[PDB]
């Protein structure tokens, strides 16, 4: 087995601070803000008042509005951004070399809102009332299903559902079918789209989320005050592919993907491990995977979800994997203005830690005021920053015990 080398040729993404991924980018170098007070649901019925929502979305640029009603928010977002990465990337999907081409799509959480609609529909109306397009709708493959379908991608059509490293695992396991030769091109990420009713009553049963109404506080990852995390919708879609093939036609290189880790806690169901036990060893198996020492590494993307418990293991990991590189590092959580994008986050932020890599600016952690004592680490707090980036990792260390850290650098042939 000679390993494929995998580049990235084509990004698309919508998020609360753009709905394309060059104008989310653009953005979180200004640090701009996505959290503000809740539309999509009415404030006043829930102790969750704020959200990071998608601003002035349009999904029929992208569908007519009849298809459009066969479809779960999620996918919209997972077709959105799949066709801006797709015509990125130049990529031309055709009979020659559809079979050779895939898609590797998750979601956390699937169709939510659609699963609300169609049971009261139901309790309503009865059985014979739920729409004939209720299952499909709702299941969280459905986002890899109609992508392959729009654009004609024959080869392996998947889904992994892995809670918040969903599209990092999902990049991940893509990344891995064009290293082993089994597809050229992968179309991969993450969609979500969890501010429902059900969904909100769920994280705050379980006291995941902050109660802060104040958008211009709630979020600050890293912060001695961060209190929980604040729910927000989206998603990211990368299109990998053989370095060979990439060169071949002349693709335009983002970066190469070069780690991939994936470990897990095996501690409890929604609280991540003492000390980020397995989330050091998901970091520290992705720079193995790319061949490097921890002191390549430039910029990390931090999970940074704003919790008390994943912010302070979190540093605790890389302190651990890093050692007397942590300090020289520099690390962020764009989480501060996008907020927790959920299934999603992985793909947005493999999108940042990307865009980190060709302009060479760190998007700050915004809202970062309060020095915490046990997180002592260089967050990037406030303001962009201008650095020399040449090696990147993400980081997801989702509820479930599922960690997965992906490497990128940049290309040298």
């Amino acid at each position: 087995m000679d390993k494929r080398r995998v580049v990235v040729t084509g990004i698309g993404a919508v998020t609360p601070i753009g709905n394309d991924a060059e104008t989310s980018w653009e953005n979180a170098k200004k640090g701009v803000n996505g959290v503000a007070k809740m539309t999509r649901l009415n404030p006043d019925d829930f102790p969750v008042k704020i959200a990071a929502e998608l601003k002035d979305f349009d999904v029929e640029k992208y569908l007519e509005k009849k298809e459009a009603r066969k479809m779960d928010r999620f996918t919209h977002y997972a077709i959105a951004s799949a066709e801006m990465a797709v015509q990125d990337s130049g990529l031309v999907i055709d009979d020659s070399n559809a079979n050779r081409v895939g898609v590797w799509i998750g979601s956390g959480i699937g169709g939510m809102e659609t699963f609300e609609t169609q049971y009261e529909i139901f309790l309503n109306r009865g059985h014979r009332r739920v729409s004939p397009f209720f299952v499909p709708m709702m299941i969280p493959d459905m986002g890899s299903g109609q992508v392959s379908i729009r654009f004609g991608a024959k080869g392996i059509n998947s889904t992994t559902v892995t809670a918040c490293a969903t599209a990092t695992n999902s990049i991940g396991d893509a990344f891995k079918v064009i290293e082993r030769g089994d597809a050229d091109a992968m179309i991969t990420g993450g969609a979500e789209a969890p501010i429902t009713k059900m969904s909100l009553a769920g994280f705050t049963a379980n006291k995941a989320l902050s109660l802060n109404p104040d958008p211009e506080t709630a979020c600050r990852p890293f912060d001695k005050d961060r209190d929980g995390f604040i729910i927000g919708e989206g998603a990211g879609i990368v299109i990998l592919e053989e370095y060979e093939h990439a060169k071949a036609r002349g693709a335009k290189i983002y970066a190469e993907i070069v780690g991939y880790g994936a470990t897990g806690d095996a501690y409890h169901i929604t609280a991540p491990a003492p000390n980020g036990e397995g989330a050091a060893r998901a970091m520290k198996m992705a720079i193995d995977d790319a061949g490097l020492t921890p002191d390549k590494v430039d910029y990390i993307n931090a999970h940074g979800t704003s919790t008390p418990y994943n912010d302070e293991y979190e540093t605790q990991a890389i302190k651990t994997v890093f050692g007397e590189h942590a300090k020289k590092l520099a690390i962020s959580s764009t989480k501060s203005m996008t907020g927790h994008t959920l299934g999603a986050s992985g793909g947005i932020e493999a999108i940042f830690a990307l865009l980190t890599i060709r302009d060479n600016i760190i998007a700050p952690t915004i809202h970062l005021k309060n020095q915490d004592e046990v997180c002592d680490l260089d967050y990037v707090p406030n303001e962009a920053r201008e650095a020399n980036v040449n090696v990147v990792i993400s980081n997801s260390f989702g509820f479930g015990g599922h960690n997965a850290t992906l490497v990128f650098k940049r290309i040298e042939d």
